């Protein structure tokens, strides 16, 4: 067996492999015949047409369960001899393969290293100690009274603050940008801005008056054919519709779902929305603050494997929602996605090493409170508890989600802990 | 959401969920807003583009990462508050997904009952007392030479007694059909018979023509709109090759693949290839009787769910074997599928009630030995084994099949073991 293993950096090894021509094909034609036997279907019956010519005139197919097999086939011997193993799963990189000469692929294999966290006191855990007293309901129902203030037909050009109810369509140069349209989009005031250029086109004009922009796309922009290129948008300005607070009427809060219709009811839904935003923000900045720290504390050098694993994930999901198409994957920035893999297999380190190592169990009540929390979300939560008691694997989901905050909550309460006053507003503003 | 439980048949319980059309488009707007800030990939940016109109105009892209959501999220509380559970995992029968409509699915599955094996006395083990001696090589060795004789071109009439390397294409119905054809297909003697009508076409008809010949699918084939269709296949007769004997010359034995050119290393390549073979021969004798054994004495009940999971395995490797066409595979007739799954499944539990039971763990001599079987085949062997015992990932596989075969020995030393005597010829002669 063709093979070479070299050393790329520390942790990470190039094992280069090719398999032979007819090393391959007796393969291809093995598992023909043995799939055809155990799933009763070959071709005719198990008597009859030998593989080989059914393998090398169109066994291209077959041809993905054989390499498929091959990888693992010739890696799972080589590393015998050599005593190679990978953290959890090696990069399989392939140039190219040649039907009917051979099969040459680069692994790419990584070591886990032992990690250790230093500066444990060092990290800065903050407690937002925000209390939602009725200053912050009015002032956050004020905000939302006058950032949901009702639209209208405007008679005039379009402008910063205002909504226009168009749609953007076209080509960036040549290309069609797949799924990266709004057909009627929803351009609302108050928030955030798109690229300069494009909302510029919009508040240029006056509405009836449609007409395409021109605008190139930011480098920062998230795909490689469509940063850089100039772009044609079909902006057709159908409705410009401003914001104006009319009164915070039974008209307005209806539309909340508030069955009671009065402004009461619609601070009732919000104490019902303040429950578990404020619980879970408080919880959320607080975990961020801790994973934040444990990264910022012991920036570690973690295995490539483990961060292209996650990448593989990333890419074909992030390339699922560009349409589905497979190649828009490949022209995605890598350190976008290497931004919540990185933090995600560093913490996989640190946190994993903390209850091993300091012996954390499922603490039975914090992991009883967990449950009582996530299960007063479900309509009845006491019996939610009462079935996730018997259930094992949910048991296990529960003991691996107690033990990542009880791993956050031993470095948590080590660390400097800063119990500092904010408002609702605050908590959420830092955020998006 | 809506949750409503019916009994389809026994265990059979279909748990109808209707998912509301705001229940999903609000889970839709959730993951798209979730995806866009973990990936950094909001369009444009985290404060800009409300998830509303990308859910309801072209989040068709998201529903695979939404509805994948909604299927545990609506199913996890469901069977808290009504005491129902699923053998492994639930089918997911969907409807035709509406966009803005209730996502009623019916979640059909079944509860797993107490599997238990019987008549262990009336399953006969089949002991095929057979030996490589010279007599068996010798027998196997003139089968070689008699069977496998070198091919001369013929100018002439084809018989069933010939050989012919024509290429076959053309249409079922009048309909064009992907993978049954084959460019050079060599229709070899010796071996078993085709369908009625190609082959006896073929040998109809003396070589040069270039024809057609019109023959019609027996019901009983692979695939519905194959099946019953007449199928027009365009034979070039384009090699035809008669069956002669010469003899077991160097020029031959070159040919087989065997270097050493003198018969004395046909006799050792064939001693190796013998010896493998008449270990898998014997292994795939007695596991063939005891599995056939266990399963056709005691056709138990068995949930549904394990058939769809080994059926979902089978017509993804089927189907992407027919052309990638995953269509085509629903239109496979299913009983070839629950052929193997049928008989994986009632081992699965069988089995499974033998070795937890019976308290069989995998013993470290019995594992170890099996591996020193295996190994023989690879590069080396004592190695191999060595290597195998650190890795737990791969000593769980090698627990897996130890158990399996342990399994099959803890009722095959209870059942009637019969030793039956016969040549290497006959071992192989059925099975082959």
């Amino acid at each position: 067996m063709q093979v070479s293993v070299e050393t790329t950096q520390g942790l990470g090894r190039r094992v280069t492999i090719t398999i032979a021509a007819d090393s391959i094909e007796t393969a291809v034609k093995s598992e023909l015949v043995n799939v055809a036997k155990k799933v009763r279907i070959d071709g005719f019956r198990k008597g009859k047409v030998p593989m080989n010519i059914v393998a090398q005139r169109y066994g291209a197919s077959v041809r993905q369960d054989v390499l498929g097999d091959l990888m693992s086939r010739n890696f799972i011997d080589a590393i015998i001899k050599e005593k190679i193993n990978p953290a959890g799963a090696p990069t399989y990189v392939p140039g190219e393969y040649k039907l009917g000469e051979d099969f040459t692929y680069s692994v790419e294999f990584e070591v886990y290293p032992e990690v250790e966290l230093q500066g444990l006191e060092a990290i800065e855990v903050e407690k937002p100690i925000v209390e939602v007293t009725d200053a912050d309901v009015d002032g956050m129902l004020d905000t939302l009274r006058k950032q949901q203030a009702t639209w209208k037909e405007k008679d005039g050009a379009v402008e910063a603050e205002d909504r226009v109810t168009i749609d953007f369509t076209g080509s960036v140069d040549g290309e069609e940008f797949e799924g990266g349209k709004a057909s009627d989009f929803v351009l609302a005031m108050g928030q955030g801005r798109m690229i300069p250029g494009f909302e510029d086109g919009i508040k240029g004009h006056k509405a009836g008056e449609e007409f395409t922009i021109d605008v190139t796309f930011p480098e920062e922009y998230h795909a490689e054919n469509l940063k850089g290129k100039a772009a044609k948008f079909a902006i057709n300005l159908k409705k410009v519709e401003e914001r104006e607070l009319p009164e915070l009427t039974a008209e307005f809060i209806k539309r909340f779902g508030v069955e009671d219709g009065s402004v009461e009811g619609l601070r009732a839904e919000v104490r019902k929305n303040m429950e578990r935003e404020l619980k879970s923000a408080i919880r959320n900045r607080v975990k961020s603050q801790a994973i934040e720290g444990l990264v910022k504390a012991n920036d570690i050098d973690v295995p490539a494997a483990l961060i292209d694993s996650e990448i593989d994930v990333l890419r074909r999901q992030a390339a699922q929602r560009f349409g589905g198409n497979e190649k828009q994957a490949l022209e995605l920035p890598r350190e976008l996605f290497e931004e919540q893999a990185k933090r995600r297999v560093v913490v996989g380190l640190l946190l994993g090493e903390v209850i091993r190592t300091n012996e954390l169990k499922a603490d039975e009540e914090r992991v009883k409170g967990l449950i009582e929390e996530m299960a007063s979300a479900y309509e009845d939560p006491k019996e939610v508890i009462e079935f996730y008691s018997k259930n094992k694997e949910l048991m296990d989901n529960m003991r691996n989600v107690a033990l990542e905050e009880q791993a956050v909550e031993a470095v948590l309460a080590k660390a400097k802990v800063t119990e500092k006053e904010t408002t609702f507003n605050e908590l959420m503003n830092q955020q998006a």
